[PDB]
């Protein structure tokens, strides 16, 4: 067993931002949002999926899928929601084992944003991790960083797991809510050496 | 590794009833195949992508000694635990549904039919498809059938029928129909000619 560690927290709170540290010092890295952006892109994995089950209605005209229609139509219709995940997660799922199984460092972490709200990821890490932060904070970063709306992000903070939830699930937490991410480092350095402890004792 | 408005056809029907033999005709029409049960056996062969998974949610008590699941003792405790059921399951499925993608993105003909024995008790499959192919014969056939080909008796085969769909399930849902239940498959080409044929068009139309 290669030590798995779920990295997870909503939308905003960190978890690139926190993974990225861990990169720094050898973890590997298993994103599973950058998976699910490239099994949708151009000759993505995902897209004939799509296309039969949506139409080339979503599909645009570089063959990736249409993210404003779809982005659109899975808000309105959690029918559609349910369709497109149903695609899309069991690929995220298998592309998640492949990149594991090549991976090079002592443990691995798995980028994972709706981890807690899954019984799968939970059985397959040895550990959860959350970066957590309050709500507004999540709301005031997302505005910032991708030029939603409140109703926007509030949409998506309503799709996941509340904070008490997942950290009631965590085994380890980093609340992200500092001004400044450079304090960030410490705490890293000292969970990055209980991983290397945890992983060598498996 | 491409093609646009890749046709794909789901190849179904219950137990013995003539999935591998249909879709072998096909392939001798250069239809390309993707059976999800070789790739159910791939996933859980010897170094499979299932396997680590399997391992750490069952135990070492059910990877056999070359690697590969012990087909055996998982066989029964998943008859005998529907928990169980339900997490292999959810560890397998998944990786299958993946590898057919992968395989039909890669695959060479004019169009792709998958065999997938459990096909219309799925809500995915049914949409993932342009059309459901249906090999269709009675129940006692399939009984026969798989005490001949398998050993097994009339109880163990009735078990595994009990958890498929019915007939009737089966031809409501079809696109296709082949009743495949003479005494032999010689006549079957017949009819497989004119489905290639139609599914040549339908693929071209789409194109
Ligand atoms: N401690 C912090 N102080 C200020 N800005 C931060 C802090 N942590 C993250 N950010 C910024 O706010 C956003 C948080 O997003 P990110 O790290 O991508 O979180 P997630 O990946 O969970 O959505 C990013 O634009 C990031 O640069
Ligand atoms: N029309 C037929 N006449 C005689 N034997 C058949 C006929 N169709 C299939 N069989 C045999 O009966 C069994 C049916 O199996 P198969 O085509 O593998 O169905 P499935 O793949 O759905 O089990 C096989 O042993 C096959 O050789």
């Amino acid at each position: 067993h290669m030590y798995a560690i779920g990295l997870t927290g909503g939308i905003g709170s960190g978890k690139t931002t926190v993974a990225d540290l861990f990169a720094a010092r050898g973890a590997s890295l298993v994103d599973t949002d950058l998976i699910a952006h490239r099994i949708t892109a151009p000759a993505g994995l995902a897209m004939p999926a799509i296309e039969q089950t949506f139409g080339p209605a979503f599909v645009a005209a570089d063959g990736s899928l249409d993210r404003a229609r779809m982005r659109a139509l899975i808000f309105s219709d959690e029918d559609a929601r349910r369709r497109l995940e149903a695609i899309t997660h069991p690929l995220i799922r298998a592309e998640t084992e492949r990149e594991a199984r090549d991976a090079q460092g002592p443990y691995v972490i798995f980028v994972v944003p709706l981890l807690v709200e899954s019984r799968n990821w939970k059985a397959r890490c040895d550990r959860v991790l959350v970066v957590d932060c309050p709500v507004d904070t999540q709301i005031a970063r997302v505005m910032q960083r991708n030029g939603f709306t409140r109703e926007q992000v509030e949409a998506i903070i309503a799709r996941q797991a509340t904070r008490e939830a997942r950290l009631a699930a965590a085994d380890d937490v980093i609340v992200n809510d500092a001004a400044t991410p450079d304090a960030l480092a410490v705490q890293v350095d000292a969970l990055h050496q209980r991983y290397l402890a945890f992983a060598a004792a498996k």
